[PDB]
């Protein structure tokens, strides 16, 4: 029953789950500055994906499918590469959560982390 | 065991699941043009949420938590309303899926649908 990395890659990109065996770079591409690239994750999170120590503390901010379509600004664009469903939005952190300060520190660690990789 | 609408509202906004009993407007606010508002869903999808006939065909495009953090451009902004985790990205439709044409029609039905509500 244990899935191979190849089996994990069969999922459409938006449904993939990164792990140590099939990591963020492998599932989602290198981190970088371009619009088409993801910018989130330090070297530890990139190499570990959902096996990362603080994954549950990151995932608490990810939207359910209902919320993704409920909260976001959704669009459609046709380009040479194909037809794309575009999305933007924002998620409010709970500054009454006693973990607020740690959540900010955690998110900041990963945002644009690639800029200081050795 | 059946959850009340009040119980559904206890979830953080990004984790809510809209249904007929706790619908898109109730969970996620009115549709509209502002940056802070969602723009997706016709009257049927708004009133039904995940009970909508074509929900599975919409949800196939929503990201897993790993993909949401892997694919998107993530940021943090502090405003008067609080601290926000910002996100943008795009999801490619599979133009080899025999359902492609129907997926485009479906998404277009819901994008900015509020503009033609009676």
């Amino acid at each position: 029953t244990k899935k191979s990395a190849a089996e994990a890659s069969k999922k459409p990109r938006q449904k993939r789950t990164a792990t140590k065996a099939y990591n963020v770079t492998q599932a989602f591409g290198r981190r970088g500055p371009e619009q088409t690239q993801g910018n989130f994750g330090d070297q530890e999170l990139i190499r570990q994906g959902t096996d990362y120590k603080h994954w549950p503390q990151i995932a608490q901010f990810a939207p359910s499918a209902s919320a993704f379509f409920g909260m976001s600004r959704i669009g459609m664009e046709v380009t040479p590469s194909g037809t794309w469903l575009t999305y933007t939005g924002a998620i409010k952190l709970d500054d009454k959560d006693p973990n607020f300060k740690d959540q900010v520190i955690l998110l900041n660690k990963h945002i644009d982390a690639y800029k200081t990789f050795p």
